[PDB]
Parts: structure tokens; sequence; C-alpha cells
């Protein structure tokens, strides 16, 4: 599909002329176009929604709300078209891909939910929207993320500028013209394609902007970060992380395995709360790590309609993933399983697909154990105590998720404690940030005031 | 007094050797000196905080509590000391001092008693036999940055809730008033403070202050000052990806309408403007008032500001600014206002005082007419007691004027007239509107456990590899 951009209720191309290609992770082919937006035409969207935010306020939550369901529902009927765009950008399994619409579908019915909900001196406090919000939306799961995004910002009363990862522009515009058709009122939604290098920065830093959310790699929220120095935005940033995964000698084995394959291979890796380090107890290892190697052997990849798992993203991913890889070969380290793309017939040979790798004799202070990897790879590494283990779970710039398989309760007490990460998740695998208080304090008394440090013979006058 | 460092446990001199004077802002003469910690320092006391974290921590929240409850109670005995410590840095007026002094003390006491009441939940799960448990935990080392106008009160609301949440802290004031700081420190060190748990580093910015900010194992920021200041914190900040907490002042509009009640608004003026010699987050910038009784609104201001009496904080209404340089700076902004048009109503220099406070920084209450709503003086913080004034003749452009500013963070209105107090409420855009009058420390995380002990299914892992 070519998209386009949806700039003050219009869709329009770029004004520059360009655009770029949208390549299929599955194929490697082009299968579509995008418009490559101009830094005016970004200004010409922040205006729009400048324009829009009086209006859009004045209709109450109640009205948001009703235009929302509309949306769901719209969606709801469609959800194979939406799903079928998911498998074509991403590459991703069906189930998959089915998950993600489900999920999308029951983020945005949870926000439409949301609507509604001295003596002579008083305190009168109003929430309110923000004004303009900016939403980034990586391609880990890009409907999802819209979701999630648009949504509640939009029942809270702001307006937005929408810009989707470069990868993944289709479900975003399907999402955001089904939006429209539910009724959402010009300049309240705008959507901006283009490639960052040129437009990200400016989109960040922009006069007019009030609130920036953004899924996505850590560099990419720093450098948002600096930006928005410019004009002191609320920033909300979920970026990821290095999650690891610890089973114990008493784990529950083939659960444990089960979770492992689920947190590894789920989207190929490229998640926020992926497994990305393997700590296995000495006492099992080696059988854990032979049973999870023959797992790893029946995963199949390939076309979304039978696969076990997808694609890389991109060339580019694909191409850094390989390089990984060889760093982590030419420094001593052992390939217990893949660590190469695979061999497959037909048009799917060119497509960015990885094996599932496996990687032992792994350094704790390693590329492989220290930076995120985002794909179907993981180092290993044996442990023999709890401390040991704990120290090596904090040994990490990035504390998002983390896993542990045990059965012993005063371990996963400890851990509650010990282990510094946002999630822990044991033997398995923010509407309020986008609007702002106001207060206003009144005295009605009609009477005369004193205040300590202004002298009432000052008015005996 | 000569202020030194407190790292890991012991007050110590900087590594350098090297030390900053700290000048009376009433008589203009050196009075004391700090330390002007290094680099090395600040990582030292960093490594301290780190080490002591965990034992911090596992005490739990009531014994820090307790420590904070007699931190609280010694400085309630000694009070006295403080305020006159205060008295010295800042030259507020006794009164003032006394009222920073009440504050901090009330303040602690409120933090005190959120002890054992941020605990943690239990949540339903997905099925019966899974819990979300969610604990509220420290970030782990705050760095807190308290600035010098209200040098006991920030530090107050800074390092105690902080403690109480079971953080441990690098604590550098302002360059203009480490005193209070230091004493602050030591009381609480005496209520029993372990070693490492707080750290007081004091030095200039200029050498030290970006370093503090992007150091590798800083978890929180906390602040309070300048915007720019705050910028650049945040800039900083991108290196360590920590939590940031910033005030950072504003541009206060006065609104006084045509049936306000004069005598209140006048007093409501007085302090905002000349309260602490308006050096504060929440003054009055900006002064507009309604035609019909603009002029008499104004001179009775010119009046009031007659009798304010600058000088020694024994007795007098006004202290002095903080330092030589922002004198400077006010001097500079008159300038400013005076070659472009301005007509200066009252002020607009130095005093003329005896002895010793002639060399001060006191300024005169200084009252602006014929003033450019696009001007120095109505659209840069001025945050010294020089205010310019504007005539009103409506509803919405008196709003409109309001809104004319990057900073938006206080605003004050004077009428008796409710449809506009109600429309004031939703078209004033700024956080608080004051009428007719004058946790984040904590990081949620989840665990989240199955129980069942039965054999899961997911989606997208096949059963049938573990039918073999």
């Amino acid at each position: 599909m070519d998209t386009k951009l949806y700039i003050d209720g219009q869709w329009v191309n770029s004004s520059s002329g360009k655009t770029v290609d949208k390549y299929s992770p599955v194929t490697g082919q082009v299968i579509g176009r995008m418009e490559a937006a101009t830094r005016d035409d970004v200004d010409r969207a922040i205006d729009a929604a400048e324009d829009a935010f009086w209006a859009w306020n004045d209709l109450g939550s109640v009205e948001r709300s009703k235009i929302i369901y509309r949306a769901k529902e719209l969606i709801e009927k469609n959800r194979a078209e939406l799903e079928n765009i998911i498998m074509e950008e991403n590459g991703k399994p069906v189930k998959e891909a089915k998950e993600e619409v489900d999920g999308v579908i029951d983020q945005i019915q949870y926000y439409a939910e949301w609507a509604r909900k001295s003596s002579h001196r008083k305190i009168f406090q109003y929430k309110v929207p923000y004004g303009i919000v900016v939403a980034l939306t990586p391609w880990n799961f890009p409907a999802g993320m819209v979701a999630r995004k648009l949504a509640p910002a939009l029942l809270t009363g702001n307006t937005v500028v929408l810009k989707p990862s470069s990868d993944t522009p289709g479900s975003a515009e399907w999402i955001v013209r089904k939006f429209v058709e539910a009724g959402v009122p010009k300049g309240v939604l705008n959507f901006i394609t283009g490639r960052g290098s040129e437009i990200g920065d400016y989109i960040v830093e922009h006069k007019k902007v009030n609130l920036i959310t953004m899924t996505g790699s850590t560099a990419t929220g720093q450098r948002i970060m600096q930006k928005a120095s410019a004009n002191m935005a609320k920033l909300i940033l979920e970026l990821g992380g290095k999650a690891p995964f610890m089973v114990w000698k008493d784990a529950d084995m083939d659960n444990a395995l089960k979770t492992l394959l689920w947190a590894k291979y789920w989207n190929a890796g490229q998640s926020c709360i992926a497994a990305e380090r393997l700590y296995v107890h000495e006492d099992i290892y080696d059988t854990f790590m032979s049973r999870f190697v023959e797992l790893s052997r029946k995963l199949a990849l390939g076309d979304p309609k039978n696969a076990d798992m997808g694609p890389l993203i991109n060339k580019g991913a694909l191409q850094a993933t390989s390089e990984i890889v060889e760093e982590a070969k030419e420094s001593g380290a052992k390939i217990l399983f893949g660590g190469s793309q695979p061999s497959l017939s037909g048009p799917y040979r060119n497509g960015y697909f990885f094996l599932p790798t496996i990687i032992g004799n792994a350094d704790q202070k390693s590329k492989i154990f220290q930076e995120e990897i985002f794909a179907p790879v993981i180092g290993a590494r044996k442990i023999s105590s709890v401390e040991e283990m704990c120290d090596l779970a904090n040994d990490n710039k990035y504390g998002l998720a983390s896993y542990l398989f045990t059965k012993d309760p005063n371990i996963i007490f400890e851990a509650s404690e010990r282990i510094r990460f946002g999630e822990l998740y044991v033997n398995m695998p923010g509407i309020s940030e986008y609007l702002k208080l106001k207060n206003i304090y009144v005295d009605y008394s009609g009477k005369p005031l004193h205040i300590n440090t202004v002298r009432d013979d000052l008015f005996q006058s």
C-alpha cells in the first residue's frame, strides 16, 4: 500500500515531493511507499493541532469517548485487514498478529471506559489536557503501541501529531483512517511519516509541542530528552531493556523452557521485555541447554500463515545481528545452535530471517551480555549461588523486566528486593500521565487580610 | 562560619585544597568560607552513598522516620541558631527567617508522618492462582540541588521525603547559602543518620555542577532554581537517564479588576513583590490594573513602597539581593527599561543607607510605568523587587496579556465578579491561580507470581513440542 499524510483533515502528499520505499521483511522486496514529510509539513500539522485544540476540549469527555467507542467498533468490524497489514509489514506469525489486534481492541475499550471518571476559602482542582501531543510509535507492535498512545491522549482532550516508525507506517495509517471515520474532527489527529534523520529532531523540539509520548530504544529516548530541553515538553518514554532469565536448580523444567521460548522468540525477540541473558544453575545446566537447543531446532521460519517465528524488521537490523554474532565468535564464544540466516526456498531467502541462536562460553562483560540485542539470540552462563545470580542480574545499565524460575520461596522473597528491576516475572511469562492538574485558590471572606510580613500599621493611614 | 564537606561519615576538606569566599549581602564583606569540592570528592561521595544504600533500605521505614523525628526535634531545640544563620547569609528580615524555620520544621514533621503509609499492595492476577505484588522502593542515589532563595526550607523539602523513602543523598547547596544547609546536615547526622546515607558537597557549579548531574551512578535528581539551569540539567541527564524533579519558577501576572477590595489587593501585591525581595518562584512579576482605578491604585502602591524600611534584618521590612552579580543584573535591567521609554514611578536604584549597609546588595522597591508588554521587564524572569505596570480595559485582553509568556507557573487575581473568576479558571493557562489571596521519590516495582503448579499453555509455544 502507498501511505500518505493526514494534515488538518486532509490526506496529502509531502510538500517536497519525496517518498521512502517500504520493504517486506518476508521477501526483501519493496511492497509500498510512504510520504517523506518536510519540516514545513510538520509545522502545518502542529498548527492544525493547535487550531483544533480548544474545540476538542469543549466537546467534553463523553463525546470523545463516544467517538473512541465508534472507532473501536469499526476496527473490530475490519480487524482482518489490520491483521493482514501487520503480516505484510512485520512478517509476524498470524497468531501473533491476531493477538496484537485483540490487545489493541482491548486497550481502546479500556481507555474509552475512563470517560467521566479557612471556612471561606476553597481550592478547585481541574484536570486538563497538556495540549499538543506528539506520539512516536516503534514498530515492535506497530498497532498496539499506536492504540496505547492515541486513545488515552484523545480521551483526555489532547490533540495529536503521530509519527510512526519508518518501518511500519501502514498499520498506523489504517488506524488513523479508522479514527477519522469514527468522527475525529479536522486537526485533532494528524499523521506524519518520514525519516527521522531529516525531521525527527525537528518534530521533538518544536516551539508549540507540550507533551511527547514515545516507546523505542534507549539512545533514541536520550536524544529526545536532549532535544526537549528547548520546549520543556512533558516526556513519557518507555525504553526497553536487557532482561535476565534465571533458572534455579529446583525449577519445573518444562514450564521454564516454554517461558524461555516465549520470551526469546515471541516477535523474534523484538520486545521491551524479551529474554536477553540466560543464567542457569550448574546442577541442571547442561541438560537444560540441550533441551533448549532441541526446542529451537523445532521452530519453523518463513510464511506468517504457518511459521512459528517471523523475520527481523529490516536489512539493517539483520546486518547488526550478524555483526553481533561475528563479534561473539571472534572472541571465544561457542555457538551452540543457529548463528546465521536460515536456508529457505523461493522469495523467503531474501527476507530478513535469522535462526534461533544460542551461545555458550559467554562472557558476562561482553556485548552479548551488556548491550540490547532485540533479536532471536541469547547467551547462557552457569550460576552456583543466589547472591552471585543477583549480582549478575544487576550488572546492567538497563532495568526493566526480569524472569525467575524456582520453587524456593525464600529465594523468591529475596529477589523481590535484591533484583533491581521494574517487573519480575516469577514462574510465568498511565492515563493520568496525559492530564495536567491546575488549582484555583479562592478567598471569598470579603474581610481584611493579615499577612505576617506586611505591617498592618501601614493601613492605619 | 567556615563550612566543610561531609563524605562517608566524616567532615573533610576539599581534595584540591581550594575554598570559595561567602559574602554578606547586608555588608558586602566576606563572612565565611566553604570548601570547593573536586570531581574526585563528588565521586567519593557517590560511592559512599552507593555503599550505604542497602543498609539504609533494610532499616525499614519506621526506623528512618524515628531518626527524622529526632532530627526535627533537634532543629526545634536549636532553631534560633538556624534563624541567625539565615539572617547572616541571606539578609532576610527576622520575621521571614522565623517563618522559613517554622516551615522547615512543619515539612519535616509531615514527611515523618508518611512512615508505614506508603505500604505495598497485592492485586489479582489473570487467574485464581496468580497474584501481582506491588512494592514501592527507593530510586537509589539522589542528588539534591537546592537554591539560595529558601536555603533551609528547600533543603527540608528535598532531604526529608527522600530519606524517609529509603534513598541515599548527595546534597549540593547553592554557593551563596551553604551555611544553613551544612547546619541542617549536621543536625541530621546528630539525629543518627548513618555513614554514607547523607553526603554534603559544596563547590562552584562552573567546575563540578555538570559532572555531579551526569555521573554514571546517579538515579534521581531533585532541583529547584532557574529555567535555564533546569534545561541544562535535563540535557546532562541524557547520559544517565536519571529521574528528574525540577521546579523552575515563572513570571506571575498580578491582575486587579475595577471592583477589587483595594486594601487587600495592595497588601497582596506588597507580599508578592517584596517578600524575600521578590526572590521567589511565585512572586509578582507583571502588574495589570483596570483603567478605571489604575492611577489611584498606582499611587497607593508607590506610597506603600515609600514606607518599607531596608537594612538590618532586626528591623527591616525587606532584605537585600543575594549577591553583587544579582544586583548588577537588576541595575542593568533597570537601565534597559529606562533607555527605552519607561517612566520609573518610584525607586530604580540602590537606597542611600548609613555605615556598612551601603555596600550591601540592597535595591529599592522599583515600580515602572509606560511599560512595553514585549519588553525584557515583561518577558524575562526578574527575581528582584522590581515590577512594571500596565492598564487593562477588558477581560479577554487581560487574559491574553497573562498568557503572553514563555513561563507559566503562578498567577494572582483580585475581583469580586464571580463570572470573571470562573472564566479565568479556564482561560488563564497557569498551574496556580491565587484569587483574592496570596511519592516522586519512590519507584513502583511489580512481581507477577503463578502458583498453580500446573502445565502452562501459551498460544505461540506449541505443546506438541512436549509430546516428544
